């Protein structure tokens, strides 16, 4: 009984003055007064019951955001859904409001050395805190990084997040992936089903990279073409880092393709800062087992005005979960991970 240019939004007697925002992660968005509180919020109806898919996302995402607590991290702020499941069609999760994201202020924005320095260092201590806690994101890139008016980053969207695996990360050449083309590290086509820490720090090179000039530096068209792309900057795979790769069939593929040098960083991002670049090329190293690890990247130079490792918590102890359930199983978990935001018992 309340509505937003359609649909039905109704966020009962807690959240008013609708205000409709955008229409990203299978639902809708819009601002709204939260009474108790006395500030804006935002809040996003899902309607996931439909896509077994969909179920599995939202359920996966509640969970780990339930449970983490970081100020680098986004957080659910209550759960809006029908007192009982068979009532239960759509839940509105609501959170604090943030006014853009990184991919809206890149389109329009050009960033000083000081915003990508503070805006990197946030994401690293964020994601300190997510791998602290044994889980990888698996989809970082910038519209997944909430901003607000004072240069806060939040880290959000948790739907393809996974405990990490690395014991079970490894697949034979084009295994099929699910996260952002452009923001795959270059291990997910030739032999990594994307279980390691390593898969995220990529993604944050790449992010640094895009802040740097305000395009995505690897933007692959299809799922070979992205390797492709990040050949062409970082050149052909030293000797060592082809030794690593064992799987006959995707060591071939890169021995049939005829030698690239490296493009300098410095010719890609000539107005960059020299530390910024250094950490760069840490990030968006080939081999994943050379490739920099979060806490490594936080004590980086570049970070020096920031790093204090006092002050960059870790979770106080590591998530454990999955593809198996129905659709049917997950609406029944969604209500249950949902439970401590009901009103409940009211006489």
């Amino acid at each position: 009984a309340a509505a937003a240019g359609p649909q039905v939004f109704d966020v009962g007697p807690r959240y008013t003055n609708l205000s409709y925002i955008g229409e990203g992660a299978y639902g809708m968005v819009c601002s709204a007064y939260d009474n108790l509180n006395k500030v804006r919020v935002a809040i996003k109806k899902i309607s996931p019951f439909e896509h077994q898919t969909y179920c599995q996302r939202t359920l996966r995402e509640i969970k780990i955001l339930l449970r983490f607590r970081h100020e680098n991290i986004i957080g659910i702020n209550d759960i809006i859904r029908a007192p009982t499941i068979e009532q239960m069609k759509d839940v509105y999760i609501v959170q604090d409001l943030m006014e853009t994201d990184l991919y809206k202020l890149l389109k329009t924005q050009h960033l000083s050395n000081d915003h990508i320095c503070y805006f990197l260092y946030q994401i690293l201590r964020g994601l300190k805190y997510i791998h602290s806690a044994n889980v990888l994101h698996r989809d970082l890139k910038p519209s997944n990084l909430l901003l607000n008016t004072t240069c806060d980053l939040k880290i959000c969207d948790f739907g393809l997040a996974r405990v990490a695996d690395p014991d079970h990360d490894h697949t034979g050449f084009l295994t099929e992936y699910v996260a952002t083309r452009w923001y795959r590290a270059p291990e997910i086509m030739l032999n990594s089903k994307g279980y390691t820490k390593s898969i995220d720090i990529w993604s944050v090179g790449c992010i640094l990279a895009e802040m740097l000039s305000n395009r995505p530096i690897f933007p692959g068209k299809h799922y070979l073409d992205q390797l492709n792309h990040i050949l062409g900057i970082l050149g052909s795979p030293e000797q060592e880092d082809l030794n690593c790769i064992i799987n006959l069939k995707a060591r071939n593929y890169l021995l049939s393709l005829p030698h690239k040098n490296k493009v300098p960083w410095n010719r890609l991002f000539p107005n960059a800062d020299s530390k910024a670049l250094d950490l760069l090329d840490k990030m968006l190293t080939f081999n994943p087992h050379k490739r920099i690890e979060v806490e490594q990247a936080l004590a980086h130079p570049y970070l020096e005005q920031y790093y204090d490792p006092s002050d960059e918590p870790i979770a106080e102890a590591p998530f454990k979960f999955l593809d198996d359930l129905p659709k049917e199983k997950l609406k029944e978990l969604i209500f249950e991970e949902t439970a401590r935001f009901q009103p409940g018992y009211r006489s």
